[PDB]
C-alpha cells in the first residue's frame, strides 16, 4: 500500500537525450532512430525571440550550424528540417539505444512524466498533468528548452511533449513532437493568455478512489447525488463537468471499492462545499487532480 | 520557474534490477558488479515470516536455489552470504550496466529516490524522505521488496534504502545496502512500534526559501524570532528542534533570497500557529517537509 506521485522509470528516454547547439544557442534535443528532434528557437539570437521570421532564420543555416552532441560524442547533421515548431535534425547515425516508440498527443487532464535535462543532461523525473488550458505547472529553468514528457507501456515509449517556453505567469507551454503546441501559444516572446483553467475531476474521484483503497476514507458519507446535481457544484468550483464517458472509465475503481461512482460524487460535492475541516487525503490538504483513472489503476495494482 | 518534486532520472539503476526466486517466493534484487544483493527474507515461506531463524533457513539452501534473471538473462550464483538483513549473491558475470556506485547511511530527514519495481522490473520513480522516525512512506505493493532508493551526484549513485517491509500501520521500513534496518525493525511478521514521528524543520524552511524563489510570497511578515523561541512553537507543533547546523545549510538560500533563516522562522511559526487560512504555497495547502536544503539549491540551479 501507499500512493505516491510517480513518475514512469526515465531510462529509456535518458538514451535519447542530446544536447543541440546553433550559433550561440544551447537546448535539449531527442535522438530517435536517425533524427534528433528539437524545439525550432534553438536557431534565435535573443533579439529574435521578439517576433522571429522562423523561415528566414532557419534559411541562414546549414547542417554544419547544428551541433549535436550525445555526451561526449559528437553527431554528423546530414538533414535540417522545420516541421511546425520543431526541428529535425537528420543524423548520419541512428540512437543505438532508441526503445520501441511512438508520438502521441494526449488530451488535456491526461498525465504524463517530464524528464528535466539541461545541455542534454538529466537532473530530474517528475509526473505531471496537462492542464484543460494546455499548460503544464513544471520545473523549467533557462536551458530545460527541448526536454520531454512521455507515458512508457511496458517497452514502449509514447513521446507527448516537448518543452517550449514559460508564460510570464510561470506556467509551462510546449508542443507535440510533430511540433504542434498545445494550447494557442506561439513560441515568441510576447505576453499570452492561458484559458481559465479548471479542476480535472475524473483525476479528482480516481485519487479519492486511490485514497479509499489506501486507507483514508473520512470523507465518505452517507449521501449521493445525479451528474446533474453534481455538475451544478462542479461549475461553482471550477471543476470540469463529469460525463458519462468519465464514469465509465472510473467504473474499475468503483468495482474495486464496491463505491458506485454517483456516491464518491457525493463525497467530493461535500469536500468541494465543506473544505477538508483540516484533515488530509493520501498527505495532501487539497483535492488533487494529477492521477488519472488508469493512474491510479497502474500504481494499486503494480504494472511495470 | 516552478517547483516540483522531483526524482533522479532512474536509468543508472533500472540496468541494475534483477528478479531473484528462492523456492516459492520471488521478490527484487540489485545486481552490482558481480553480486545482486535483495533482502534475506527471499528465503522464507509465508509460515516461515512469523518467526524466522534466518540462518537455519539459508542453511537449506544452496548456490543452485538462488534463480536470478536480468530481463530475459539468467545469472549463474557461485556464492551466496547474509549480512544483517541482506543476502549477497555472487554471480560469474560483472553487471556491465553497473554505474559508478557507493552504499550509504542516509540520515533521518534526508531524501531520495525510489525505484519502485516487481519481479524485477522497474514501474515507477517517486522522491521521498527518510522520516525522523526512520520509516518511509513509499508506495509499495506485495513483491515490490527489494525496489532501492538512491541519490545520484553527477555520475555517482549513491544507493541508501533497501525496501523490506510495510508495517500494520501502512508504512514502509527497509535497510541501507549493509542490510542493517533503518529504525527499530526487524524482518519478522510481528506488530512493530515506529517512534512519535516529527516534521523536518530544516525542509519546511528550506521549501519556503524555493516559494519565495518561485514568487509565493504571500506567508512572508515583519516579524522575526530566535533560535530558542522559535523552537518552543516547534516543539508545540511536533517539529524537530532547529539548531545551528540547520541554520547553516540554509545559509545559501538566506544569501540568494535575502531572508534572514530567523525571519524564515518567524514566518514559519505564524504558519504553524495560523495555519494557511486557505491558501496554498507551491501547489501545497500543508508545510512540505520532503525538500532539503541540497534539494531546493539543485532544483533551483539545474544541476544536472
Ligand atoms: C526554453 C525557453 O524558455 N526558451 C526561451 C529562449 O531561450 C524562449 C522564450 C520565449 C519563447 C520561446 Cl518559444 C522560448
Ligand atoms: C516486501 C514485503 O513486504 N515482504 C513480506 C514477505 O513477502 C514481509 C513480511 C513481513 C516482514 C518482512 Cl521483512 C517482509
Amino acid at each position: 500500500s501507499g500512493f505516491r506521485k510517480m513518475a514512469f522509470p526515465s531510462g529509456k528516454v535518458e538514451g535519447c537525450m542530446v544536447q543541440v547547439t546553433c550559433g550561440t544557442t544551447t537546448l535539449n534535443g531527442l535522438w530517435l532512430d536517425d533524427v534528433v528532434y528539437c524545439p525550432r528557437h534553438v536557431i534565435c539570437t535573443s533579439e529574435d525571440m521578439l517576433n522571429p521570421n522562423y523561415e528566414d532564420l532557419l534559411i541562414r543555416k546549414s547542417n554544419h550550424n547544428f551541433l549535436v552532441q550525445a555526451g561526449n560524442v559528437q553527431l554528423r547533421v546530414i538533414g535540417h528540417s522545420m516541421q511546425n515548431c520543431v526541428l529535425k535534425l537528420k543524423v548520419d547515425t541512428a540512437n543505438p539505444k532508441t526503445p520501441k516508440y511512438k508520438f502521441v498527443r494526449i488530451q488535456p487532464g491526461q498525465t504524463f512524466s517530464v524528464l528535466a535535462c539541461y545541455n542534454g543532461s538529466p537532473s530530474g523525473v517528475y509526473q505531471c498533468a496537462m492542464r484543460p488550458n494546455f499548460t503544464i505547472k513544471g520545473s523549467f529553468l533557462n536551458g530545460s528548452c527541448g526536454s520531454v514528457g512521455f507515458n512508457i507501456d511496458y517497452d514502449c515509449v509514447s513521446f507527448c511533449y516537448m518543452h517550449h517556453m514559460e508564460l510570464p505567469t510561470g506556467v509551462h507551454a510546449g508542443t507535440d513532437l510533430e511540433g504542434n503546441f498545445y494550447g494557442p501559444f506561439v513560441d515568441r516572446q510576447t505576453a499570452q493568455a492561458a484559458g481559465t483553467d479548471t479542476t480535472i475531476t475524473v483525476n479528482v474521484l480516481a485519487w479519492l478512489y486511490a485514497a479509499v483503497i489506501n486507507g483514508d476514507r473520512w470523507f465518505l458519507n452517507r449521501f449521493t447525488t445525479t451528474l446533474n446535481d453534481f455538475n451544478l457544484v462542479a461549475m461553482k468550483y471550477n471543476y470540469e463537468p463529469l460525463t458519462q464517458d468519465h464514469v465509465d472509465i472510473l467504473g474499475p475503481l468503483s468495482a474495486q471499492t464496491g463505491i458506485a461512482v454517483l456516491d464518491m460524487c457525493a463525497s467530493l460535492k461535500e469536500l468541494l462545499q465543506n473544505g477538508m475541516n483540516g484533515r488530509t487525503i493520501l498527505g495532501s490538504a487539497l483535492l488533487e487532480d494529477e492521477f488519472t483513472p488508469f493512474d491510479v489503476v497502474r500504481q494499486c495494482s503494480g504494472v511495470t
